[PDB]
C-alpha cells in the first residue's frame, strides 16, 4: 500500500519559506491522513497499512496559514500501489480559508439519480457554494446580466486575473497613457487642419497593415473592404430588396436603374446603421458630438472588390423626406465626409453591438452561467472553463473604468453619456442566436459562398473546426438525447444563460432547454466561437484598421452635411475629432487589440480538467485541425494585399480576455 502524491502548483504568495498542507486520500471505502510540506511539480511519497479502494476524493485544508499568504492549486496527481493508472484530481483554483477543499476524481460525470452517492453530494455542495459566490446583477435595465461585482475587488478570487496578467494591464495602461502625454506634448502648439496633420500623432501603436491603411484610407474599394474584412466584418449583409430608408430625390434616375439592376443581378450588398438613428450624441468637455445612422450601398464587382454607390448619412425624417444621398461622382470633399460618417457609425456598432455586447456581455452570461449551473464535475463546466477565463474580471474592468458613467467611453466616443446604453438596449434586441452563430448569420447576411469575404471563410472554417471539438466531448459525454434532456444541471445552465442571463431571449430564438445532441453541441459551438473566434474577428482589427483615426473616427463633431457643395477642408476637419479624442481612440485600440504575453491561444490551454484520454485525444485532433486550418490562412494571405489575419488560431485567444 504505496502511495506517490504529485502536487501541482501554478501559482503562490509564501512568506515563509515553506507551508503546511494537510491531505486527504479519500476512497471508497477509506479514507488516508497525510502530512506534506509545500516547497513549490513537486513530489511526495507515502505508505498506508489500511486499503482504501478506488481513489475518488482528496481533501486540503491550509493548516495554520498567514493572511496574506495564498495557493493556486493546478493538480493533485496519485500513483497508487500497484501497475494502477495515475489518477488525477484537478483542481486549478485558489485555496482560501481553513476549511475542507474537497476535489473530486477527473473523470467527468453527469449527475445521476443517487442521492447518496458522494459524487451527487459533491456537486449539489458545490453548485450551491459556487451559486452563494457567484451571483447575476443588472448593470442596466434591458441589458443582460453581469457577475455582482461593482469593482474587481468584488469578483471571487477563482477568476480574478493572475499576477502577469494584471501587471500587463497595468503597464499597458501606464504605457497609453504616457503616449498621449507625450501626445499632448507634441501636437499642443500644433494646427489641426488638413488631413495630413493626423500623421501627428498617428506614430507607436501602429503596425503595418495600419500603415498601408493610412496610405490608402480615401481609396473607395479599402472603405468597401472594411464593410467584409476589417474591424467590423458583422454588419454588411446582401441586399434582398433597396431599403424603405433609400429614398431616391427625383433627378437620380440613372442611380436608380443600376441599384435596381445589380438587386436583380444579386451584387447588391448594404450596410445599414439604422440602430443609431435617435440615439442622442455625447457631449465632451462642452462640446457636442453629433450621429447618424447612415445605409450605404455596395455592388459585388465581377474582379472580386466591393464598389460603393451610395452613403445616405441620415435616415428620412419628417422635417427632411429626402436626405441628401452622397454619391463617389460628388465632389470629393463631401464623398469623403460621407464616407467617414459612415466609417464613424461602423466604429459606433463595431465597439458597442458587435464587441461589447455580442461578444464581451454574451461571454460574461456564459461564463457566470457556467460557474453557477455547472459544477466542477461536469464535463460542460470542463469544456468551458478554458474559454471564460479573465472574462468577469475584463468585463468588470470595462463597466468600471471603460463604459462607465463618467469613463473613458464617455470622453471620447460620440455615444458615451448614457446613448451606448440606449444603443446597448437596442442591440439586445437585435441579438438573435442565429447572430452569434456564423453559418446562420452569414447565411442571413448572404455572405455564404462570397470570396472576397476572408471573415465568412475563416469564420465557417473555425465553426466546423470548433464543432468538431464539442460534437466529440459531448457525444463522449451525453451519449443520447435523454441522456441530455435527463441532465438537470445542464438545463438550470441553458436557463441560466437563456431566461436569467441574457434577460429571456426565447424571443431571439435562444434555447430554453436542451433536447437532443445537435441542439447542446450547436449552443456550446456558439458558446466557444463568442468566447474565442468571435471576439478575435472583432477585437484584433482595432490596431489595424482604427489606428488611423480618419478611417475610422470614434466621433463627430459637426452636424452631417445636407449640401454636397458646402463641404469643404474646414468642414472635413472640424467634423473629424480633434487631438484628445483621436488619441485617446488610438490608445484604447492599442490596449484592446494587442496581443498578450499570456494569450493563451484557442485549444491550447494546459490546465488539464479531464482525466480520460479521450477526451485529451478530442482536445488533440482540435488542435491538429486548427493548425491545419493556421497553415490554410497562412498560405492563403501570403498571396494576398491586404490578408485577414485576425481568425489565425494562433492569434486567436482561447477567452475574452481584452
Ligand atoms: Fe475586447
Amino acid at each position: 500500500g504505496r502511495y506517490r502524491i504529485r502536487v501541482a502548483t501554478g501559482a503562490w504568495l509564501f512568506s515563509g519559506s515553506y507551508n503546511r498542507v494537510q491531505l486527504w486520500l479519500v476512497g471508497t471505502r477509506g479514507e488516508a491522513e497525510l502530512e506534506l510540506q509545500l516547497r513549490p511539480e513537486e513530489e511526495f511519497d507515502h505508505d498506508v497499512a489500511e486499503d482504501l479502494g478506488l481513489l475518488q476524493f482528496v481533501r486540503l485544508r491550509k493548516h495554520h496559514w498567514l493572511v496574506d499568504d495564498a495557493w493556486f492549486c493546478d493538480r493533485i496527481t496519485v500513483q497508487g500501489p500497484g501497475a494502477c493508472a495515475e489518477v488525477a484530481f484537478p483542481c486549478y483554483r485558489w485555496v482560501q480559508g481553513e476549511d475542507i477543499l474537497s476535489l473530486p476524481e477527473g473523470t467527468a460525470r453527469l449527475p445521476g439519480d443517487n442521492a447518496l452517492d458522494m459524487f451527487q453530494k459533491h456537486r449539489e455542495k458545490e453548485l450551491k457554494d459556487r451559486q452563494q459566490i457567484y451571483c447575476w446583477a443588472t448593470w442596466k435595465e434591458g441589458l443582460p446580466l453581469t457577475i455582482a461585482a461593482d469593482r474587481k475587488d468584488d469578483l471571487p478570487p477563482n477568476m480574478r486575473f493572475h499576477e502577469e496578467k494584471r501587471l500587463d494591464f497595468e503597464w499597458t495602461l501606464k504605457a497609453g497613457a504616457l503616449e498621449m502625454a507625450l501626445k499632448r506634448v507634441y501636437t499642443l502648439l500644433s494646427s489641426w487642419n488638413c488631413l495630413e496633420d493626423f500623421d501627428q500623432i498617428f506614430w507607436g501603436q501602429k503596425s503595418a497593415l495600419a500603415e498601408k491603411v493610412r496610405q490608402c484610407w480615401q481609396d473607395d474599394e479599402l472603405f468597401s473592404y472594411q464593410f467584409l474584412n476589417g474591424a467590423n466584418p458583422m454588419l454588411l449583409r446582401r441586399s434582398t430588396s433597396l431599403p424603405s430608408r433609400l429614398v431616391l430625390p427625383s433627378g437620380m434616375e440613372e442611380l436608380q436603374a443600376q441599384l435596381e439592376k445589380e438587386l436583380q443581378n444579386g451584387s447588391l450588398f448594404e450596410a445599414d446603421f439604422i440602430l443609431l438613428d435617435g440615439i442622442p450624441a455625447n457631449v465632451i468637455r462642452g462640446e457636442k458630438q453629433y450621429l447618424a445612422a447612415p445605409l450605404v450601398m455596395l455592388k459585388m464587382e465581377p474582379n472580386g472588390k466591393l464598389q460603393p454607390m451610395v452613403i445616405q448619412i441620415q435616415p428620412p425624417s419628417p422635417s427632411s423626406p429626402t436626405p441628401t444621398l452622397f454619391l463617389p461622382s460628388d465632389p470629393p470633399l463631401a464623398w469623403l465626409l460621407a464616407k467617414s460618417w459612415v466609417r464613424n457609425s461602423d466604429f459606433q456598432l463595431h465597439e458597442i453591438q458587435y464587441h461589447l455586447l455580442n461578444t464581451h456581455l454574451v461571454a460574461e452570461v456564459i461564463a457566470v452561467a457556467t460557474m453557477r449551473c455547472l459544477p466542477g464535475l461536469h464535463p460542460i463546466f470542463k469544456f468551458l472553463i478554458p474559454h471564460i477565463r479573465y472574462t468577469m474580471e475584463i468585463n468588470t474592468r470595462a463597466r468600471t473604468q471603460l463604459i462607465s458613467d463618467g469613463g473613458i467611453f464617455d470622453k471620447a466616443v460620440s455615444t458615451g453619456g448614457g446613448g451606448h446604453v440606449q444603443l446597448l438596449r437596442r442591440a439586445a434586441a437585435q441579438l438573435t442566436y442565429c447572430s452569434l452563430c456564423p453559418p446562420d448569420d452569414l447565411a442571413d447576411r448572404g455572405l455564404l459562398g462570397l470570396p472576397g469575404a476572408l471573415y465568412a471563410h475563416d469564420a465557417l472554417r473555425l465553426w466546423e473546426i470548433i464543432a468538431r471539438y464539442v460534437e466529440g466531448i459531448v457525444h463522449l459525454f451525453y451519449q443520447r438525447d435523454d441522456i441530455v434532456k435527463g441532465d438537470p444541471e445542464l438545463q438550470a445552465w441553458c436557463r441560466e444563460i437563456t431566461e436569467v442571463g441574457l434577460c429571456q431571449a426565447q424571443d431571439r430564438g435562444f434555447p430554453v432547454s436542451f433536447q437532443s445532441q445537435s441542439q447542446l453541441c450547436h449552443f456550446l459551438t456558439m458558446c466557444v466561437f463568442t468566447c474565442t473566434a468571435q471576439h478575435a474577428a472583432i477585437n484584433q482589427g482595432q490596431l489595424d484598421w482604427y489606428a488611423w483615426v480618419p478611417n475610422a473616427p470614434c466621433t463627430m463633431r459637426m452636424p452631417p452635411p445636407t449640401t454636397k457643395e458646402d463641404v469643404t477642408m474646414a468642414t472635413v476637419m472640424g467634423s473629424l475629432p480633434d487631438v484628445r479624442q483621436a488619441c485617446l481612440q488610438m490608445a484604447i485600440s492599442w490596449h484592446l487589440s494587442r496581443r498578450q504575453p499570456d494569450m493563451v491561444p484557442l485549444g491550447h490551454h494546459k490546465e488539464k480538467y479531464f482525466s480520460g484520454p479521450k477526451p485529451k485525444a478530442v482536445l488533440n485532433q482540435f488542435r491538429t485541425d486548427l493548425e491545419k486550418l493556421e497553415k490554410e490562412i497562412t498560405a492563403r494571405n501570403e498571396q494576398l494585399d491586404w490578408p485577414y489575419e485576425y481568425l489565425k488560431p494562433s492569434c486567436i485567444e482561447n477567452s475574452v480576455t481584452i
